[PDB]
């Protein structure tokens, strides 16, 4: 299944959508995770909050102004740290006449106008806020509250975060932490752009990514964990690395694989709400995770290996496990599918 890796959509009925981790199975027994990225779109009754005319006063305690360096489809971003702001504060500044979004007709023309001048005047993320928008009552697809075998490691990836977007912020090329899964929801807003690699191709990135930062590549085993490094689809298509592009609009989910490259962009004003989960599939990912050395987060993989592979403790403590990870298997959940 999905033996071309593009970007799939799934449209789940309230059923289907009830349980978080059975439909994760379900898109990958589709092939979803061989994209890296999928998008879901919610079933039009469910709502993860009534309303959002009420979270002004919320504190964004480290806004980040965006800096970024490059040329020719290659740029380094670096992040300044600005004082808290509130959500008020932070839309009186996204929609002001310095920083609000171009006039566009479609979305190949704001692409254009993105990555012509994301080096020109540094806009403000209001990015990594722990946080939910989520009602309390709200059982399905609740990023706060998940409950996927992620939680082993608790019973700081495991809760919520709150991204306040403008037009040109901007997350650089990365996988998650312990190349774990992710989920990210656009709560309201303009949209959010993604591009994305298939984890089946990634190392190609990395090898690319290499060759173009020799110096960061030489200080760090994995510099794109630091996720400062942007490059344009245009010099991905240069150097015939596959990827796939995406837009996530105002109540869409976006779910990111194990070892799913992706970058992308804020069209404007927006917030997105995102956490880190697992299923049985990830375990040899976290086991098999090549991380940051000059620096990081760590999750000892040790519980995992214990409850789910006991059989296979006593070699892996060793450092004799030999698995070869096949990008293109889905979760043994996906089994009933
Ligand atoms: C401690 N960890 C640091 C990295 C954090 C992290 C990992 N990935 N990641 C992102 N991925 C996808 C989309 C977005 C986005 O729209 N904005 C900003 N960051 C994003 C953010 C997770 C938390
Ligand atoms: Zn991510
Ligand atoms: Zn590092």
């Amino acid at each position: 299944l999905n033996p071309s890796a593009r970007i799939m959509t799934f449209y789940p009925t309230m059923e289907e959508f009830r349980n978080f981790s059975r439909y994760i199975a379900y898109i990958e027994s589709q092939g979803a995770h061989r994209a890296g990225l999928a998008k879901v779109v919610p079933p039009k009754e469910w709502k993860p909050r009534a309303s959002y005319d009420d979270i002004d006063d919320l504190v964004i305690p480290a806004p980040i102004q965006q800096l970024v360096t490059g040329q020719s489809g290659l740029f380094t971003q670096y992040n300044i740290q600005k004082k808290a702001m509130t959500v008020r504060e932070f839309r009186k500044i996204a929609n002001s006449d310095k920083y609000c979004t171009p006039r566009y007709s479609e979305f190949e023309e704001l692409e254009r106008k993105y990555w012509k001048n994301l080096t020109f005047n540094p806009p403000i993320y209001g990015a990594d806020v722990n946080g939910t928008l989520y009602e309390k009552h709200v059982d399905e697809w609740n990023i706060g509250r998940l409950r996927t075998i992620l939680d082993l490691v608790e019973k700081g990836v495991n809760t919520p975060y709150l991204y306040f977007g403008m037009w040109k912020t901007s997350f650089a090329w990365h996988t998650e932490d312990m190349d774990l899964y992710s989920i990210n929801y656009l709560h309201f807003g303009e949209p959010k752009s993604w591009y994305s690699v298939p984890p089946e191709h990634g190392k190609r990135l990395e090898r690319l990514a290499k060759g173009f930062f020799p110096g960061s590549a030489q200080s760090c085993e994995a510099f794109l964990r630091h996720k400062m490094t942007l490059i344009s689809p245009l010099m991905l298509k240069k150097y015939g690395i596959p990827f796939d592009k995406v837009t996530q609009e105002a109540g869409e989910f976006m779910i990111t694989f194990p070892y799913g490259y992706h970058a992308g962009f804020n069209h404007g004003f927006n917030c997105a709400e995102s956490t880190n989960f697992a299923t049985r599939r990830w375990i040899e990912y976290g086991k098999q995770a090549v991380l940051c050395s000059c620096r990081m987060v760590k999750i000892s993989m040790d519980v995992f290996v214990r409850k789910f592979q006991p059989e296979r403790y006593k070699l892996w403590k060793a450092g004799k496990d030999n698995t070869v990870i096949d990008h293109t298997l889905p979760t043994p959940e996906a089994a009933e599918f």
